[PDB]
């Protein structure tokens, strides 16, 4: 079918005029686009890439960590099993530590390795990918931070309108900025972003990068596909057979990245990725202020529960700083967020009288400015209000948190642990009761 081959959403920027004109990012956020590619955005606004350049990182922090991959070679789209048999899901990428200025290195003698060649089933041949180089400190990166700063307002790693600037303190990768090194082949296996938010990705150049993308709906396929094949659809590392999306009747959108466009995953696509020649990327999420995003970004939350995953964005946290901070005008957004501080709200009230009826002391505890989230130490669930602490943490001041069922199964009447409480219940009732939603005629 036509279908499943479909065109890719894309917008051709010229001048700044087009990077800031408000129907872009409508276009992007539209959930009907399952990614929109963003092409000649660096030279529309006439960003730097060299700030990204190898050479510009060596300079500035050579002994930087990356976290190499260390993957095959594998032809063109497809994925071989190790003997060259039969295309399989299943990747090989076995994972250790390099820094900028080593992995610089290899990335400059691979090249010059090719040119030689080109002047001289598998088995294939190893290479190396530098991934999640880590871009949050201001002071180590100060003009590549200021550089981004340039991009419209939806884009940017900062904005009022991006609910992870909303979630109030740091999360790696996702309202920071992320570097790839890459050389050929360099794989990005399929996934959908942490919390299904959006992503921003921009080619450093000065090769290109091929991407593959599945919109969301069809996400459930896949994870079955994964399954089948004896995969973790969240945590292990496949490339999809695209033989097998078309049989399966999944459409894929397949595009180029030239050096300056960017790319916008919108929430939840799903999406796999490989260098075709050597070049850099940076990355990192957005979260736009919509019923779409904030569903999605809920649903991974609640999935990544059952599936004993951690949750990077704390959904419950943020929920309550948007009610704290934010005027909501959508009627559909506002009653999702309505709807689940009202179950945070009701699990709250159930807990607390179940303890009080108990015997047991709920310690005011408050909390500190700008203090994250917290999560179990033990299952790493997301932990909101009432924490439980070891009487021996508690008394050293450590205050190690553990959510309550974990509390329970270690100690059968909690005597093991004081119970902690960082908000009244009158001042969460306030905030509730006095999130309405605002007006806005647009
Ligand atoms: O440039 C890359 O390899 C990536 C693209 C999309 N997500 C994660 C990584
Ligand atoms: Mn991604
Ligand atoms: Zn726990």
């Amino acid at each position: 079918k036509d279908k499943l081959n479909p065109p890719t959403p894309s917008i051709y920027l010229e001048n700044k005029r087009d990077a800031f004109f408000p129907p872009l990012h409508q276009f992007c956020t539209n959930p009907k686009n399952p990614v929109t590619v963003i092409r000649g955005l660096a030279g529309a606004l006439k960003l730097d890439l060299g700030l990204f350049s190898t050479k510009t990182l060596v300079e500035a922090n050579n002994e930087h960590m990356v976290e190499v991959r260390t993957q095959l070679l594998q032809p063109a789209d497809e994925n071989w099993d190790p003997t060259g048999t039969k295309k399989i899901w299943r990747c090989e990428s076995n994972r250790s530590h390099t820094t900028i200025a080593k992995y610089a290195q290899y990335q400059a003698s691979s090249f010059q390795e090719s040119l030689r060649e080109e002047n001289e089933k598998g088995p294939f041949k190893t290479i190396k990918f530098g991934t999640n180089i880590d871009l949050s400190d201001n002071k180590k990166w100060k003009l590549q931070l200021h550089e981004l700063t340039k991009l419209p307002a939806f884009a940017r790693v900062v904005s009022a309108g991006n609910l992870l600037t909303h979630v109030g303190h740091t999360i790696l990768g996702m309202n920071t900025v992320q570097l790839y090194m890459k050389v050929p082949g360099s794989r990005t296996p399929g996934h959908q972003e942490n919390n299904n938010f959006c992503s921003v990705n921009i080619n450093i150049g000065p090769g290109d990068c091929e991407w593959f993308v599945v919109p969301e709906d069809y996400w459930g396929v896949l994870n079955d596909f994964c399954e089948k094949n004896n995969l973790n659809f969240l945590m292990s590392s496949w490339w999809p057979n695209l033989e097998d999306l078309y049989e399966a009747n999944v459409p894929v959108y397949r595009f180029i990245q030239r050096p300056g466009d960017l790319v916008w995953i919108n929430a939840g696509t799903v999406h796999w990725v490989q260098a075709v020649g050597w070049c850099n990327n940076i990355a990192w999420n957005v979260g736009p202020l919509t019923a779409c995003q904030y569903k999605l970004a809920v649903e991974r939350y609640e999935w990544n529960k059952l599936k004993s995953v951690k949750s990077p964005v704390p959904m419950v946290h943020l929920s309550w700083n948007m009610a704290r901070n934010i005027k909501v005008s959508d009627p559909k957004l506002f009653e999702m967020i309505k709807y689940c501080l009202l179950k945070i709200l009701k699990q709250y009230q159930t807990l607390r009288e179940a303890l009080v009826a108990a015997g047991k002391e709920v310690i005011w505890h408050g909390r500190t400015n700008d203090e994250p989230a917290h999560y179990c130490s033990i299952c790493e669930v997301e932990v909101f209000n009432l924490l439980f602490v070891t009487n021996e943490s508690n008394t050293q001041k450590t205050y190690i948190v553990h959510c309550h069922d974990c509390a329970r199964k270690t100690s059968k009447s909690l005597e093991n642990f004081v119970v902690l409480e960082q908000y009244k219940m009158e001042d969460l009732i306030q905030v509730y009761d006095q999130f309405t939603l605002a007006l806005s005629l647009s």
